[PDB]
């Protein structure tokens, strides 16, 4: 199948640097978090991943819902992205998702979230390398 | 065991909604891009992943190089352009495509290729997607 949408982001200046999308829309400063001895002044790869995953997973829920018989405003995702030390003195990403769906039964929410992980390109991207944990809430 | 750093982002309102880190540091509007029939006003998951990866990879180059002690590549010696696409997969869902253009300053073409190959083994984003996405990489010097 052919690519539906493609975008480019340039990163310069290292841990302290900037990201800028090639059209200029998204531009921001990066900082090492304080936990890694930086200023915590600005965003970082972990937070950008959390943001993208939270948005991607919420959109994927609506893709699932339109395939079958829930609105955009019935869906909330909280991504918790962490960094854990591996053996060889590098880092691995961890991910926990809190998914809140309004107006649906506990059973239906569990089914929708399971199917959403099969649709969501972030989930498909990281499967087997990051064990994503998910908690499903209803409201 | 320990988590060294953890961060939380809330997303509401769908592809035209918002994300907000719990510490308020990151706050931005989402839009559907023009290629998909939206205003293309604002960011989206492909652009956020391209930004996170480009940043993470360039940082891993610096971490790797910190004691390749010979050229000692600095912050301004590394540029990463990530190209991220979304495509239908076989199966009712979507996959990302990732291409990186890595440009390193002040080092030989052969040294740059070796450094990039090492940093893919150390980069948390590269390690996260291995076996699911075939990342393609083009290495440049200047």
């Amino acid at each position: 199948m052919s690519t539906l949408y493609s975008t480019q982001v340039k990163a310069v200046g290292g841990c302290s640097g900037t990201i800028r999308s090639e059209d200029g829309i998204l531009e921001l400063k990066l900082a090492l978090p304080k936990e890694l001895g930086g200023k915590g002044d600005a965003t970082n790869p972990e937070q950008l991943f959390a943001a993208g995953y939270a948005a991607c997973f919420g959109n994927a829920v609506i893709h699932v819902t339109r395939s079958n018989k829930i609105r955009d405003n019935d869906v909330e995702v909280l991504s918790t992205v962490g960094i854990v030390a591996n053996g060889n003195g590098g880092f691995a990403l961890t991910v926990h998702l809190d998914v809140t769906l309004s107006g649906i039964s506990q059973a239906d929410a569990e089914k929708i979230v399971e199917q959403t992980h099969q649709v969501c390109p972030y989930s498909n991207a990281i499967r087997g390398n990051i064990q994503v944990s998910t908690t499903v809430y209803t409201k």
